[PDB]
Parts: structure tokens; C-alpha cells; sequence
């Protein structure tokens, strides 16, 4: 099929995918970097995203692969990139997919709206004063957070950004999302859960400015800074993220990996 | 149709259910504790949790009911009582399910025990110290003083206490959370919650003590011998009767915030 | 004596003032805002902070009152403040002292900020890591979103969100807290707070960026070329008069209990 | 001077102990259980609290030291021992004094007061059902507690069950002790602070019983079953645990090689 590959920029990545590009011709299979069908990254879980949000608009027709160079979203060592060349050659491979969270972000008079897809998180911060918003679920005013900031991460989200506020560990099956809190205020005055949330498919959380109503809001690797921020809105995404997997990985094994030694 | 109507035991909650047997005794409801298809629990969650255990053997067959006299599966107030009574005999409601928690001990038979808040896992006395396994992968060994494994609307109750997440009911899954850990140098347990799905199966195996001190919501008991402990989110749900909406993030909400 | 009052700046803290300095106009006080042994806060506890650090080079001659119109800093409700006038004017008070926090940055002068809350170091706006160097002792490599380092008074403040201790100011120690730190199977943080005592030197180097967004109570500032951070228990401390008693854990169950 | 020397009870320990009793003979020193000046433990942080319980009488004139064979309070290896004869014999240690925390129940008609002292901590748990107290701190009903339980841990303590229910690390040249709740139920209807919090050497908290009155009282290793509880007195110790040293061990590097690794 048609593919492309995405280097992080170090000498060990770009030789690998030049070299994997010279397997590549010797199979009779493309590169096409506008509309290819395999992406493969090598680099890191930051590499990843980049080729993620790269391609964000043809999620439908792409399945990810990842070459961990220095990896939660890798399966392959650079020792193996010859091997997957072959066996992708010979589409020995099973697609799997992951959930995403749509985050919409409604702002200005003309009420435009921005729509972002996230495969780790969307987090909320305020432009350096008090952050201070109203979390609708649905038709239901929740609670009004004040506190440095909100994270809403999806299922493979959870063992990042998410893991490091105290959110739990979902595993990919479970199409929910999950909303932390980042030092919240809590008094008399001032209250909010202080648990961490996971919402199901059909829900949709809308966060509602109070104040001030600038807000640097992240996607991933990626931090915009929105202006007059009428809601941002969160829910599980109908796209989902395929991945091309040869072997046995599973997400438990992948976390034992990534945190637990001996 | 048939139905039973169990109490807290105080003088109110048994008027209660003495003056609700009174108006069902108007329509064709026929009063029968032992093959009930409606179950009406007068009191706390602490009743609500013993009558769901009453009668798990036929949670197929029943629908739950909670009149609250905090009531977090109780949908009803004393004073509609009545109004329960009529709606209840013109068949005004829905059946929705929430998902629950299968406990598998096996010793050196098999005793199995569904929950509908949460199991833990404690130690007789002395240190507590097993291990893991999750499907086919020994995924830590675990130090500290237990392990709390919830469902989803159990989140809200010891899980919540334990640092956990709330789940929405609609997720068939079950979180796992640890009881004050150690993490020193050697000894390495994950910290975060875990949340499984429906088809995953998470095993907890003795390393030193085979005692553990095992509980299933409201019910706590010594079991010795134990060979392995096992999690696993049951095929089987609890069933309640709703006759108006009542979301969960919004019972969350009276719950905790205001 | 000489004394200043400081506004929060809306109506009715403005005019409070106005009132006030109409009463000591009676008595041996005079209004001397560059030299006052006296301060006065009317406002909040921000209003207090931007009072204390407006004479950070002079605490060693001033008395700080509050007057609250959440004031953790206030010891005087708006209604009262006619009463506070007579008993400031009879010497009606003890002085009271709290231990603060020094603050030194170095580049490659050497800028040094006093705190009564606490000062926290953040990114510019990539990854945050800043070797912790303890003494002479080199104790881990944090990789989070920042730090903070309080003083017992602030412990019940950013402290507090971030998980940290509340400690009895009579303790003249600092407090250190993570912000989101990072514990993979690499990066590993000590996780816990960490409590200092006076005789203590608490230095964060930089390793890969060198600009840091510092902050010292209410003040945030982009610093660049950061050499060195280092915290320690001021040998300066802010003292307060005291007119009746309010004790520190009884103000705290008035802000977080009931 | 007199010595006395505790084993855990393994092979190794009570050899090595044998050899130090022989060693020590070599210089003219007498071992005294009853009277001792230096108590020597081999074993592990357990031996040491029980060689700390074992002479918690005669604090004021004794001087601990440990040997980790399998340890935070020991600063000595096992290939160390013969070196440790001899500093010792020579008088060669500087005596350095640890915090205690001083804990006292009340209970019963005959209000009969048990005084305990603990070098980790003392904790606090119900019979099996509901824990209810209220917590008192000098003349402040400061909380009615509801959960698990409570420990209070002295400085050194802090390093041990404190640190696993997020209390904060405390050096012990404050002399302070600290309160860190157990699975607190925090709801509308019952609140607890939910944070750590450390008293100084002056400040008392008196837990008291709202409606059952037998409790679990664990004082370091131990742990004892009190019956008609009417009050449980915590307060930083008048007396302190002396350590003979002969060697610069920091705390925070105690910390470190406890939990920082590489
Ligand atoms: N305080 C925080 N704690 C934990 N995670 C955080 C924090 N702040 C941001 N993030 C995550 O960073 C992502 C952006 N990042 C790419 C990645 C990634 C990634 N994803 C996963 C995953 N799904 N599971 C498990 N580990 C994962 N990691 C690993 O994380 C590290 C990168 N973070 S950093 O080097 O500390 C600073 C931020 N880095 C970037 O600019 C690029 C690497 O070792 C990587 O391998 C955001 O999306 C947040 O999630
Ligand atoms: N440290 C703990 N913190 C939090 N929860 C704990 C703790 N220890 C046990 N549990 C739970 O108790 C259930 C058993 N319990 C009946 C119930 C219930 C219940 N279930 C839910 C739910 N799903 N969501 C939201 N609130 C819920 N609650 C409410 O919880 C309170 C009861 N806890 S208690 O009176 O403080 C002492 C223990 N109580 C019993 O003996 C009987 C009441 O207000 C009740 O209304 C077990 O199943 C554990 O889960
Ligand atoms: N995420 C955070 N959570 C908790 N505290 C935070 C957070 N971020 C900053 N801070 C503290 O704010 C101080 C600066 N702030 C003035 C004050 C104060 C103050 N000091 C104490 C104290 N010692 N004990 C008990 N309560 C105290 N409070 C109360 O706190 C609230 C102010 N926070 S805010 O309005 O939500 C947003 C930030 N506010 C400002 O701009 C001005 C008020 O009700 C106040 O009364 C800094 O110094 C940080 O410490
Ligand atoms: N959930 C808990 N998490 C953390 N600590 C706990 C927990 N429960 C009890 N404790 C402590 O145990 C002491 C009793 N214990 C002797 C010791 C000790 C000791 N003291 C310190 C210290 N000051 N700093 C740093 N590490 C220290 N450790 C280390 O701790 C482990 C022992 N705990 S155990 O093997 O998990 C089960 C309980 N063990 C006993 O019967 C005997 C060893 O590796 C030891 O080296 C109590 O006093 C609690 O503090």
C-alpha cells in the first residue's frame, strides 16, 4: 500500500527511515507522503503525536505504527525495522483501534468553533490569573472549578499527563474519557469533587468560563492560547485511531513495561 | 405481582413498610419474600446493600427499589411512599441495569460471592503481601495494608475514599485501588487505580500468609487457606425499578457538592 | 505612633480607611506611610500580601494588622474596626512573629525576595527539570510542572492544593511539594512533601532550560538565565499585633471545616 | 561501658552478635542486659523497634546503635562489626537525640491511663465496624473523624507508614509529630481536613470516641486492643531516643538511598 514515515529529526531516525524507505522500494510498495495508508514514526511518544495530529484528518483511512528511538506508542525496536518491512510488506498485520477525544472550542462574537481531536489529552489553564470555570455534564451543573487547571485524557491518555494528577489507568477497550483536576481550591467557600472522573460514550462535558475568559488550552504536544472563550466542550470522539499490530502487546504488559521493574 | 418490602428495623422504617403493604394490599400485588419480583429496601444503603444480598440467587428475576429514611440507591423520599404504591401498581417505570463485581475465592470447592459495592482484601494480622496477575501477565506484587476492587456505582463509596475515580454505571468495568502502599527503594507497586474491562480477569495470589481478611460490601469474614482471590466484572447486573429521571453525575452531585 | 492603612480599593474598603484615620486623628498617631511602625490591611489576603511585600525591607520595624472585608491574614471583621482604633491607640497588643522564606535567585547580582505564602518555580513554557540539591546532598532530578516551597503560614494555601502538610507556624521550617511530578520506570521523584528546618539549604539547578517562570505569593516573573534557585527559613520574620486570641489551628478549622 | 546486644534471630544476626560479644570481651567491656549503656541491634528496622520497646525505660541512659542485616535506623554493615568494637571500645561517638511521640489512653470507669512511647508512630482503627472520633487539639474540636483511622508519626517516623499515607517527610531536628487520616469519608454530612498536619512540641490532640468505644492502638510494631476507650492523648515526647554515631549520615541522604534510586 501507500505509506509515508515521519522522523524526529536526529541522525539515528533519519538513517533508519531512509534505510527502511530502500526496504520499502524493494517491495514495490509507495511512498505517498499527502495520502498514504501506513504511517510509520520513529522517534518517541512525542514523535508519535506529531505523526498523529500530522494526519489527523484521514484517520479513517491510515493505521499507525511506531519505531521507538527514545516509546508508549511503540512496538518496534530499531533492530526490527527490517522485519517489519517484510512482514508489513506482506500485510501480515491486524488492525486495532483506540478511542479520541473530540474537544470543541466555541469562542469570539461570531461563536466559532475550533474542533480538536487528542489521542493523549486536552488540558484547560488560564492565561496567569485564577482559573475559575463551571463543568456542565450534560444538562447537570456539576461544579464550579477554581484551581490551576482541568486534564481530560482518553484511555491511552491515562498513563501520562493524566497518571501524574492522580487519574487511574483505563484500558483501551473502554471508548470513555477522563476528566483530573490540577490543584483545585477547596474551603468553605470554594468546592469541587476532587475525584477523578471517567465519562461514557454518549456524555458531554462543557466547560463554562465564570471571569476572565482567555484560556491556554493543550492538545497533546500542543498548546493554543483562545480568546474570549464562550465553552469548550469534551466527549469521546467517533474517530478512533487504528494501529497495525503483528504480535501479542497487551496494555496491561505495556504499562508493567513502562512503570514496574523487576 | 409479587414483591416484599424489607426495613432498617427502626420504628419508622417498619411503620413504613407496614402502611406500604397496606396499599398494595388494594391492587393485585401479592406479597411474597420468598420468590419476589420486586424488592422495596426502606432505609440507608447499608439495607439497600443487604437486601440486594438477600436475595442475589435471583437478581434475574427482581427488580430493586430504594426508599431512603445518605441514600445513594435510594430513588425515593418517605413521604411519596403512597405515590410509590400507585405507580408502581400501574407498572410506570423502566428497568434499568448496573454492572457488578464477581469475587472468586478458591482454597486448597470454589466460593464465589457477587458485589455490588466493592471487595477488599486485608491481611489476619500481619503483613499483607500478594501478588497480581492480570489475564496471564504478574503485573506487580503488592505491599500494603489491602485492595479495594469496585464497581462502577461503588466508585462513589470506599473507592472514592481510597483516592479511585468515579466510573458512570453505563461502563461494565471495575476499578482496582490500593490501601496505603509501600514504595521504598525496592518494594514497587503501581500507586494509580486500574480500571479493567468486562473481559479481563485480575488474580490475587498469596506470597507469605494464605489468610486474608475478604470482604464483600457491607459483609467481612476471615477465609484461611486461600489459594487466590479472583476479580472479574459478572455476567450478571442488578435490576432497579425507575419511574422518573435521575441521572447519576447528578446523585454524585447531592451527594458531594451541594 | 506612626501608621499607614492600604486599601483593597473598592468603596466600601476605601472609605473603612477614611473612617479609621478620622479616629486616630484623636490620639498621639500619626499617618507616616514611608516610616510606619503600624500597618493596616483592609481587604483580603491578597490585599495582606501586596501590604507586606510593599514594606519587605522595613519588617523588622513594622506591626501588621488585617482586617478582613476569605481572610486566613485578618484577625478584624469591618464592623469592629472603630474598636480596633482604641485598643491600637492604648497599646492594647502583643506582637506575635511568623518565620517566612527566603528566596535567592542567581544568574550568570543575585536577587533575593522575601515570602509569606510561598514562592513556586514553573517552565517558561517547555519541560520542566531542575536537579534538587539539598546541602551538600544531591537528592533527585524532579521532572514535573514545578515546585513550591512554603512557609508554615502558607501551608494552608497553594500548599495545601498540592497535597502538602499543614504545619503550626511556631515550626520555623519550610515545606516542598511537587506539581505533577513524573514516575515512569526512568524518572523517579521522591513523590512526598518534604519539610526543611531552618538550618537548611534548598537549591534547584537547572539541566536543560534555564528560563523559569518564579513566583513569590502573588507575583509571578519570567526569569531568565537562571543559574540557581535556593530556599531557606528567612532569618527575618513578619510580626503581627495581636489584640485577643485566635489560635492557628482554630482559624484553619474556620477556613476547611465548618 | 555496658552493652547489650539484640538479634533478630537468623543464623547470621546471632553470630555476628556472638563475635561482637567477643570482640567486646577483648576490651575490657561488660555486657549487662538488665542496666546496659549501648544497646547494639542486628537485624532490620523491626529488630530495631523492638530493641527501642525493650528498654523504653531507661531512654535517658542509653545509646542505640544498628546493624542491618536485612534497615533506616541501622548505620552499620555486617563486614563492619569488628570496626564498630573497637570505635566503640575508644569512645569515639558523638550521642545525637531523636524526637518521640508520647501517647496516652484513657479508658475505662476506673479511667485507668496506659502511657505508651513510640519511635514510628501510633495509629488508631476501630473494633471492626465504623471508626467515628473527634479530634481535639488543645481546647479546639477541631473534626469528627469518620474512616479507617488515624496515625500520628513522630519525625523520624515519617518515613516509614506516614509516607504511605501521603503525609510529608519531616527532618528530625523538629520536634514535631504529625496526623495523616486513613480512607476519611468526605461527603455533605461529614468532612475531614483530608491534609496532613503537624503539631509542634507544645500542642496535645486528644481523639475521643463518639459512639462504640473499642479500638485498635498500634505503637510501632505493636498493637494492642484497648476496650471503653474515653480518650487517646497524643503530644511530642519530653524524652528522646539517643544514637551513638561515629559518621556523617544525613537524613535526606538517608532518604534518598531509602527511595531515590541512580
Ligand atoms: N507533568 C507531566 N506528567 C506526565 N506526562 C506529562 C506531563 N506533562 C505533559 N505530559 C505528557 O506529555 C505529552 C506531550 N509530550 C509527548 C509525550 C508523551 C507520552 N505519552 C505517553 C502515554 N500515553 N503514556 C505514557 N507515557 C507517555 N509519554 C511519555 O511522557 C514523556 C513526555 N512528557 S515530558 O517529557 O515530561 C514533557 C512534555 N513532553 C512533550 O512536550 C511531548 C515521555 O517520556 C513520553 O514517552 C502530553 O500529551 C502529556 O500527556
Ligand atoms: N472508609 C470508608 N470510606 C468510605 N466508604 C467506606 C469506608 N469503609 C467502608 N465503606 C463502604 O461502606 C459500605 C458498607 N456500608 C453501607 C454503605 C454504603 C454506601 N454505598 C455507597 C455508594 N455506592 N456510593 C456512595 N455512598 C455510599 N455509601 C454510604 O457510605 C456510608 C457508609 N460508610 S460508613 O458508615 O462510614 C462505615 C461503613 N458502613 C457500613 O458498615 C455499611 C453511608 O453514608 C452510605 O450511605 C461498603 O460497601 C464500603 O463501600
Ligand atoms: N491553585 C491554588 N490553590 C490554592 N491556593 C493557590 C492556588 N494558586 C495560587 N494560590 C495562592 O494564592 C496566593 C495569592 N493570592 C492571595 C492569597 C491568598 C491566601 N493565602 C492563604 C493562606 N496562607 N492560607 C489560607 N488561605 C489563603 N489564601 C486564600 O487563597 C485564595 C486566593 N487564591 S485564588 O483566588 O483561588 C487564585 C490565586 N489568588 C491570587 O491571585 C492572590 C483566597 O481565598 C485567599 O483568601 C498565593 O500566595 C498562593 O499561595
Ligand atoms: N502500609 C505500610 N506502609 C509503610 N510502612 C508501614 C506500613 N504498615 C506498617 N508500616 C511500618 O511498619 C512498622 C513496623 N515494622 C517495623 C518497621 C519498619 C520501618 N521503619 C521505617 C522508617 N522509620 N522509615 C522507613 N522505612 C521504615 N521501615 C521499613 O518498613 C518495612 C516494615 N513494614 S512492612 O514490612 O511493610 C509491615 C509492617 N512490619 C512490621 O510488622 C514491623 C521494612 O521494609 C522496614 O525497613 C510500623 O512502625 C510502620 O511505620
Amino acid at each position: 500500500m501507500k505509506y509515508m514515515i515521519t522522523s524526529k529529526g536526529d541522525e539515528k531516525s533519519d538513517l533508519l527511515r531512509l534505510n527502511m524507505i530502500a526496504g520499502f522500494g524493494e517491495y514495490d510498495m509507495e511512498y505517498d507522503d499527502v495520502e498514504p495508508e501506513i504511517v510509520i514514526s520513529i522517534g518517541g511518544d512525542g514523535t508519535f503525536l506529531s505523526a498523529f495530529h500530522q494526519y489527523e484528518e484521514r484517520l479513517d483511512e491510515i493505521a499507525f505504527i511506531g519505531i521507538h528511538t527514545g516509546g508508549f506508542y511503540a512496538d518496534w525496536r530499531p533492530a526490527e525495522a527490517d522485519k517489519l518491512v517484510k512482514l508489513l510488506a506482506k500485510g501480515e498485520y491486524q488492525k486495532v483501534s483506540y478511542p479520541l477525544l473530540k474537544t470543541t472550542v466555541k469562542y469570539g462574537i461570531g461563536k466559532k468553533e475550533a474542533t480538536y481531536l487528542a489521542l493523549n489529552e486536552s488540558t484547560v489553564k488560564s492565561s496567569g490569573g485564577p482559573f475559575v470555570v463551571d463543568v456542565v455534564i450534560n444538562d447537570i451543573h456539576f461544579e464550579r472549578f477554581r484551581g490551576d487547571g482541568l486534564c481530560m485524557s482518553t484511555p491511552s491518555g491515562t498513563t501520562a499527563y493524566n497518571k501524574s494528577l492522580g487519574g487511574a489507568l483505563m484500558h483501551p477497550s473502554i471508548e470513555a474519557m477522563q476528566l483530573t483536576e490540577m490543584a483545585s481550591i477547596n474551603n468553605r467557600v470554594y468546592r469541587t469533587i476532587g475525584s477523578p472522573l471517567v465519562f461514557p460514550k454518549h456524555h458531554v462535558v462543557s466547560l463554562q468560563p465564570v471571569n476572565d475568559k482567555d484560556f491556554q488550552i493543550s492538545v497533546d504536544h500542543l498548546s493554543i492560547l483562545h480568546r474570549d472563550v464562550q465553552e469548550i466542550r469534551y466527549e469521546v470522539s467517533a474517530k478512533k485511531i487504528h494501529f497495525a499490530r503483528f504480535r501479542s502487546f497487551p496494555f496491561w504488559r505495556r504499562v508493567h513495561d513502562s512503570f514496574i521493574e523487576d
